[PDB]
C-alpha cells in the first residue's frame, strides 16, 4: 500500500484547478461530473472554459495563480504545462494540507486520480502508482466490457427494497442468493433505465414469486460473423451469466470460447422444432438460457419462430442483436454496401421462387445469403432480366475470420466463382464492389 | 457520478480516528499499512490498540474526543457506536475541510472507504457508495478472478523501466506503443512471476531495440444505434485507446462515455463531408490514432467509404469495425424481426433522401414478400405512402416508426400504410419507416419497453 483508495463527496465542495488548456479541461469535466463547485484559475482558457462559464457551471479566475484561491479548498489540481507554476500550486496546497494533483508528476503531491469505471452509485476505480497508464487503461477497457451499463439502476433500487427481503427471507443465506438473482437481472435494470414501471413492478415479485433457484429466461444473442471482436458488449455479458448456452456451427469457435467456464453447453447443430423445445424445456427447469445464433438473430436467423414458442409459455424473453454477415463482411473486405450515388439500396436475399426481374433493376447492392447452390442460376438469371454482363460480383468466405476467402469478378464468372468457396459465404452484386481495390485492408487467404 | 475516486498519498501525513472498538481497528490496520502517521481517540481501546502503540506504530490519546487532534489532520474517521460523537467528529472535520468517513453512515461525511483488490503497485477499488454492501462483495469476488496474481510484478517492472523508456522514447506516442507491447507480453510476465532474470532482460532487449511503426491510423468504428451495450468488443477497444475521436449527432452519450478520458474528440454535426476527410487525413499523417465514430454501421448509408478512399494513396493504414444498424438494433427492440418463416424474402435498407432530381424505383420497392427500412425518410413518408399504393401495395400493408431505437426513449408507433404520412407526423428524427407483414409481429415479439 502506497497509496490510500478514497471516494470522494465532492458535491458542492470548492476545488480548484489551476491551468486553461486541453489537460485542465479534461480535469475540470471530471470534477464537474462529481458536482464540484469549480474554481478554474489561469493566465488563459480555452473557449470550452468560458462557454461553462456562460452556463454557471464554473468560476473563472484569469491571472497568474493566487494562492488565497485555496483558502476554502477541499482538492486542488495543477494541470498548467509550467513546471514552476505546478510546484508554487502543490507547496502551497501542503502547507494548507489540501490533496492536490499534479497532472504530468504522478510522485509530486499527495493524490493521483485513477481511471474510472462510472456505473453511479457503482464505481470502480484502477490505479498502478501512475506507473502504468496504458495498463490502467487496459483494466478499464475490460472492465467497461464487464459492468452492464444499468448496473447502477439495480444498485439503487436494492435500497428501496432491502426490507422486504428481510421479511421473506429468514436466514442470510437465502438472502445472500436472493441478491445474486437481484443483481444480474439484466431484464429489470433495463426496466428501470426505461422508466417503465409496469415492465420493473412485473418483474420485481416474480423475484419474490419464483422460488430462489429459479431464474427462468431465454436470450436470443447475435454471435456476429466469426471474429469474437464482433460480439457486442452486451451479448459478452449475457453469456457470462448463462446457465445454459445453445449454439451451432455457425457460431465461431472464438466466441464460444468466451462462454463461461461452467455453462452447460447444448449443440443442436435438427428440425427447429426440436430447437424451440430446447429452450423452452431448459427455460421451464428454471435455467438462464442464452441461445446464441450466427449474425444476427431476426435477418434468416430463424429467431422469431424460437421466441413465439416462449411467449406462449409464459418465459420472459429478449434479444441482443448481433453484427449480420452481411455487414461484417462488407467492412472485412472492403465492400462498402453503399457508396454516394451507387446504390439507393441494399437487398439482403435468401437462396415461392425469388422475382428475379426485381433483383436485376439497377442502383442496387445485392447481399445472397445461403445462396452458394443457386450461384449458376442467380448468374443466368440476372443476365437474362437485363443485368449488365460487366457488374462486379464478390463472394466472401467465412468472412470477418482469420481464414476470410475474398474472391471477385463480374457477372458472367459468378457460377464460376461460386465453386472457389465453401459455406459459409456471401455473394454481393453492384457496383460497390469495385471498391474493393481501394479499401480492402484485412488480409486475403 | 456519487462520488470522485482518488488515491491518497498517507506515507508521513497526520490521520485521526476516533473510537477504539473492532470496526477503529480493521479503519487503523488500513491507515497504518498506507503509511500515515496515525492517532486513536478513544474512551475504550479492544487490546490490538494496546500492541500497536507498545511498538510504536500510533499514538494513543484515552478519553473523549478532542477536536484539536483534527487541527494537523488530513483525514479523519468517525468509528465511534456513538452516533453523536460521531457527528461532533464530522461536524469539526468538515469546519477544516478535512475530508471525514463516518464508519456507520456512509451518506454522512465526506468519504467513504472502497472494498480494495492489491496487486500493489496496482490497485482496484470498488464501491457502491453504501446502497449496498452486497453488490461490492460480488463484484469484488469477479474481480479478484479476472486479475492474475502476477500483474503486480508486470505493474513494478513496468515502474522500474519507467526512466528508461521516458529518456528511450522522446514522445509520448512513441512511449505509449512500447507499453502497449509490454503489458500483453505474456512470456515477460511469466519471467517475472519465476525471478528469471535472464529471461526477463533478453525480451526486454528485444522490446526496446525493436524500430516503432510511426505511422498514424484511421479506424472507422460502428457505434451503433445507441444503446452502449450494443457497441462491439472491438469498438470498445478502439476508442478506449484513441488518440482522437471525430463523432457526430448520432453517437449517443452514453456510447461517448466510453471513449478513452484523454482522448481529444471532434464534434461534426451540426461540417461539410469532405472537411470531415481533411481531419481524418491531416491528424493520420500526424502520427496519431483516430478513430471515426458513426452512428450504427459505417459503410450502411454512412459515407464511411468517401472518408477512406483517399488513404490508401496517402499510405495512411486504415480499418473497419462494422457496428449494429439501426435496422437491427430497431428490429430486435421493437419486436418486428426483419424476416420471419416465408413473411419476407428479402430485407430491403432503403434511403429516403435522394441526391438530385432523384427518384426511388418505387415499382421495385413495392414487390410483394419484402421487409421495407427507409432510413432517413421521415419527411418523406407522405410520398412513400402515395407511390407505395400507386404500385400496388395494399393499403392496409402494417407499417412501424421506431424513433430513437434501442434508447431508453425509444417510441414505436404503428399501423397500416394508409396512415404512414400521419404516423410520420407523431416522431422526430432520428426514426427508421418499416413496412411490412412483419410489422404485425410486434404484439408477439416485443420485450423491451411500451415506453
Ligand atoms: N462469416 C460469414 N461469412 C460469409 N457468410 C456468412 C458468414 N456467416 C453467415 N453467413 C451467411 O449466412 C448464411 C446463414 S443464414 C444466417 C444469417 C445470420 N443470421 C446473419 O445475420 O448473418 C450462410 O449461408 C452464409 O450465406
Ligand atoms: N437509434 C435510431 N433509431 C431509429 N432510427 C435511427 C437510429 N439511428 C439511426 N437511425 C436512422 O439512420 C438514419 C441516418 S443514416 C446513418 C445510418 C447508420 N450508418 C446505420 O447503419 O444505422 C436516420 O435518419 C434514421 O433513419
Amino acid at each position: 500500500m502506497d497509496h490510500l483508495p478514497i471516494f470522494c463527496q465532492l458535491r458542492d465542495r470548492d476545488c480548484l484547478i489551476v491551468g486553461g488548456g486541453d489537460v485542465a479541461e479534461r480535469k475540470a469535466r471530471l470534477l464537474l461530473e462529481a458536482g464540484a463547485r469549480l474554481t478554474v484559475n489561469a493566465l488563459t482558457f480555452i473557449p470550452q472554459f468560458t462557454v461553462w462559464a456562460n452556463e454557471g457551471m464554473l468560476t473563472l479566475v484569469e491571472g497568474p495563480f493566487d494562492e488565497t484561491l485555496l483558502d476554502s479548498c477541499w482538492l486542488a489540481i495543477a494541470a498548467t504545462d509550467d513546471d514552476t507554476v505546478n510546484q508554487r500550486v502543490s507547496d502551497a496546497a501542503e502547507s494548507r494540507r489540501i490533496f492536490c494533483n499534479v497532472v504530468d508528476a504522478p510522485k509530486a503531491a499527495s493524490f493521483i486520480m485513477p481511471s474510472i469505471i462510472d456505473r453511479s452509485p457503482l464505481m470502480v476505480a484502477v490505479s498502478a502508482g501512475g506507473t502504468s497508464h496504458v495498463l490502467a487503461r487496459l483494466l478499464r477497457e475490460k472492465l467497461e466490457s464487464l459492468l452492464p451499463q444499468h448496473l447502477g439502476q439495480v444498485a439503487r433500487y436494492a435500497g428501496q427494497l432491502r426490507a422486504r427481503v428481510k421479511k421473506q427471507f429468514a436466514t442470510m443465506g437465502e438472502r445472500r442468493r436472493f441478491w445474486e438473482k437481484f443483481f444480474v437481472n439484466d431484464r429489470l435494470a433495463q426496466s428501470l433505465a426505461n422508466a417503465d414501471e409496469k415492465a420493473v413492478n412485473a418483474t420485481t415479485e416474480r423475484l419474490f414469486s419464483e422460488p430462489l433457484d429459479h431464474r427462468g429466461e431465454v436470450v436470443l444473442v447475435g454471435a456476429g460473423p466469426g471474429d469474437a471482436g464482433l460480439l457486442t458488449l452486451k451479448g459478452l455479458q449475457q453469456i457470462q451469466q448463462a446457465d445454459i448456452v445453445v449454439y451451432d456451427r455457425l457460431v465461431s469457435d472464438d466466441i464460444m470460447n468466451l462462454v463461461r467456464r461452467d455453462a452447460d453447453r447444448v449443440f443442436v447443430g435438427v428440425p427447429q422444432e426440436e430447437i424451440n423445445q430446447i429452450l423452452l424445456r431448459e427455460a421451464q427447469k428454471g435455467k438462464r438460457v442464452v441461445r446464441l445464433k450466427g449474425g444476427d438473430p431476426f435477418i434468416f436467423g430463424r429467431g422469431g419462430e424460437e421466441l413465439e414458442t416462449l411467449c406462449h409459455a409464459g418465459i420472459p424473453f429478449s434479444v441482443v442483436p448481433g453484427i449480420t454477415a452481411a455487414s461484417g463482411c462488407s467492412a472485412y473486405s472492403g465492400i462498402p454496401l453503399t457508396h454516394r450515388d451507387y446504390a439507393q439500396s441494399v437487398r439482403l436475399v435468401t437462396g415461392g421462387e425469388l422475382d428475379w426481374e426485381n433483383l436485376a433493376a439497377e442502383k442496387q447492392t445485392l447481399v445472397f445469403y445461403m445462396g452458394l447452390n443457386q450461384a449458376a442460376t442467380i448468374q443466368e438469371k440476372l443476365i437474362a432480366f437485363g443485368m449488365q454482363a460487366d457488374m462486379p460480383v464478390a463472394l466472401v468466405e467465412n468472412g470477418t475470420s482469420v481464414k476470410q476467402r475474398v474472391v471477385h469478378g463480374v457477372l458472367t464468372q459468378l457460377g464460376e466463382l461460386a465453386q472457389q468457396v465453401e459455406s459459409p459465404a456471401l455473394i454481393i452484386v453492384g457496383r460497390v464492389v469495385a471498391l474493393r481495390d481501394k479499401l480492402n485492408w484485412f488480409s486475403n487467404h
